[PDB]
């Protein structure tokens, strides 16, 4: 149908907007602490602590399969990256501090993406 195709053009455009959001959020992590999954070879107990691991490469794979239906789902994944880090790592670590900075900095980007999604439909 024509409706299904119109829908698919909107998801494609949302995917387009979310890709730009993702790049902007990832720039706020120049150390690349959040680029890749936590290694289970290097942190063998990780899944005993963290039930839903997340990272920017995993988000990108979902993104390119158009697996984000709306901004809320994309934000959920971003929040996992931060929230998992802040639990597993203590307050006085470079990792925890990097998460705080990414949250703070990403907030600005997410604030305007929400306006852009509502605005453009």
């Amino acid at each position: 149908s024509m409706e299904q195709v119109a829908m698919e053009l909107r998801l494609t455009e949302l995917t387009r907007l979310l890709r730009s959001v993702l790049d902007q959020l990832q720039d706020k992590d120049p150390a690349r602490i959040f680029a890749q999954p936590v290694s289970l070879k290097e942190v063998p107990d990780y899944l005993d602590h963290i039930k839903h691991p997340m990272d920017f490469a995993t988000m990108r794979k979902r993104l390119e399969a158009q697996g984000y239906k709306n901004l809320h789902e994309f934000e959920e994944d971003f929040d996992l990256i931060i929230d998992n880090c802040m639990k597993y790592n203590a307050r006085d670590t470079v990792f925890y501090r990097a998460a705080v900075r990414l949250r703070d900095q990403g907030g600005v980007v997410l604030r305007q993406a929400r306006r852009e999604v509502d605005s453009i439909g």
